[PDB]
């Protein structure tokens, strides 16, 4: 297994996302080996349902000389919003498709802003439909506009790879600069510009607490899934969230009928904690390497509000709405502040909001959450920025 990289095509409708996706898959198959996909196979995106939220996504796979890519393409504007806000497709990089004829358009800007909000780490640009523009100064002008638009949202527009091509020429089997060579140039940009994502085992240790036990003859044990890093018996951990942060030592690690020396990312296990009582640990707190994650009550978020068809509200909510925010394992009530001038949010919409929780939660930007009322999911969010 070589590097596996998650990517996707973003950009305004009709700018050439599905055509480019089909061209990449077909040309990589012909060049490096794999399966070719045509336009109709990718334009028809299957439906996959998870928590009532319906997202239509097309998934294609293709190989570079050294990597295997998983690529997502979406039919509608709402599909891209839901896919990016939730953790459905965790893109390691996004391919921004922009038509050289019309230039950046409203959904071009929204998709860059969304990528910033949800934490898309890198963006590569395919400047498409260059077969329709013969003036190279006009191509330069639109490229400059795309780079500046990227920098407006804190992406490094001056260093961004911008590949000029015609996804339709490439899919049709054309040669020349805008044909197959341009799609191979884009694949070479994916290989050179997007690093392999850091392994969970290499990150700082983090384990959300799911259950707590007072075991007679042993002491206090917390159970959960290790999300990141490694914890060894004898090392210190912080208990972060809900209550003031405290620090203790791990004195044991175990799985069912298996005593362990350490707990590793992906493992579900129990952790024995020195000098701790059951009332000091609780669900919704996390164990973490000391000093690597901080509790917060205030944060900004990007939020998709479920439509009534997805089991959400069928009425708008107002500024000052106080639902529950479900973080990892538990609900915390929080008050919502909308952008200035915004008084209500419609179901089916996505908005940027500020939140103040009634108790702190350990969080970094990129943490996903659900918004619930009465235990019914009414929204999905991602922490865009922690307020301090
Ligand atoms: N002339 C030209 N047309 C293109 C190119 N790429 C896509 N198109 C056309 O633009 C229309 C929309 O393309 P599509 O891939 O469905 O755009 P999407 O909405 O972003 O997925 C289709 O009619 C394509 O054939 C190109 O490089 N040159
Ligand atoms: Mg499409």
């Amino acid at each position: 297994n070589k590097p596996h990289v998650n990517v996707g095509t973003i950009g305004h409708v009709d700018h050439g996302k599905t055509t480019l996706t089909a061209a990449i898959a077909t040309i990589c198959a012909k060049t490096y080996g794999g399966e070719a996909k045509d336009y109709s196979q990718i334009d028809s995106a299957p439906e996959e349902k998870a928590r009532g939220i319906t997202i239509n996504t097309s998934h294609v796979e293709y190989d570079s000389p050294t990597r295997h890519y998983a690529h997502v393409d979406c039919p509608g504007h709402a599909d891209y919003v839901k896919n990016m806000i939730t953790g459905a497709a965790q893109m390691d990089g996004a391919i921004l498709v922009c038509a050289a004829t019309d230039g950046p358009m409203p959904q071009t800007r929204e998709h860059i802003l969304l990528s910033r909000q949800v934490g898309v780490p890198y963006i590569i640009v395919f400047l498409n439909k260059c077969d329709l523009v013969d003036d190279e100064e006009l191509l330069e002008l639109v490229e400059m506009e795309v780079r500046e638009l990227l920098s407006t949202y804190d992406f490094p527009g001056d260093d961004t790879p911008v590949i000029r091509g015609s996804a339709l020429a490439a899919l049709n089997g054309e040669a020349g600069p805008y044909g197959e060579e341009s799609v191979l140039a884009l694949v070479a940009a994916l290989d050179s510009y997007i690093p392999e994502p850091e392994r969970a085992i290499d990150k700082a240790f983090l384990m959300p607490i799911e259950d707590v036990f007072s075991i007679s003859g042993r002491g206090t044990v917390v159970t959960g899934r290790v999300e990141a890093g490694i914890i060894k018996v004898g090392e210190e951990v912080e208990i972060v969230g809900i209550k003031d942060t405290v620090k203790t030592t791990v004195t044991g690690v175990e799985m069912f009928r298996k005593l362990l020396d350490e707990g590793r990312a992906g493992e579900n296990c129990g952790i024995l904690l020195r000098g701790t009582k059951r009332e000091e640990v609780q669900r919704g707190q996390v164990l973490a390497k000391p000093g690597t994650i901080k509790p917060h009550t205030k944060f900004d978020a990007e939020v998709y509000v479920l439509s009534k068809e997805e089991g959400g509200r069928h009425t708008p909510f107002l500024n000052g709405y106080r639902p529950q925010f479900y973080f990892r394992t538990t609900d915390v009530t929080g008050a919502i502040q909308l952008k200035e001038g915004v008084e209500m949010v419609m179901p089916g919409d996505n908005v940027e909001m500020s939140v103040e929780l009634i108790h702190p939660i350990a969080m970094d930007p990129g943490l996903r959450f659900a918004i619930r009322e009465g235990g019914r999911t009414v929204g999905a969010g991602v922490v865009a920025k922690v307020t301090a």
